[PDB]
C-alpha cells in the first residue's frame, strides 16, 4: 500500500506538470478581465504546491 | 497512511478546481463544432465530482 | 484503505481525461513557437500513462 501511494503522489505530480503546461498555453492565448482567474489560478496553484510538498514530506 | 490518503484527495479536490479554472479559461477564449468536447468535458467532470465525493465520504 | 486507493486511482484516471480535452481544446484554439511546449505535453502526457498503467496493475 506504500507502493502504491507513492504511485498514486507521483502520478498527480505528473499531473500538476501538465496542469501548469495548461495554464501557461491560456495565458499565452489570451495575451484585462481576467485578474479574478489569475487571483484563482495563484491561489489554487500554492494551495496544491503546499499539499504535493507535505505529501513528498 | 490514513494522514497520506487525506493528503492525496485534497491534492486531487485542489487540481479539480484548478481544471475547472482551465475548462473556463478555454471556454471564454472559444466564445460552434465543440459540441462534442463541451459533452466530455460535462461527463468527466460529474464523474470526477462523484469519485471525489466518494472518496470524502 | 484499499478501496480508498481504487477511488483515488479512478478519480486521477477522471482527471487525466478532463487533462487531456483541455491540452486537445488549447491546440484547436492556437491552431508556430509552441514546439517546447508540445514536447513537455507529450512527455508528461507519456509518463503520466505510464504511472496510471503501473497503478492500474
Amino acid at each position: 500500500i506504500v507502493q502504491q501511494q507513492n504511485n498514486l503522489l507521483r502520478a498527480i505530480e505528473a499531473q500538476q506538470h501538465l496542469l501548469q503546461l495548461t495554464v501557461w498555453g491560456i495565458k499565452q492565448l489570451q495575451a484585462g478581465g481576467w485578474m479574478e482567474w489569475d487571483r484563482e489560478i495563484n491561489n489554487y496553484t500554492s494551495l496544491i504546491h503546499s499539499l504535493i510538498e507535505e505529501s513528498q514530506n
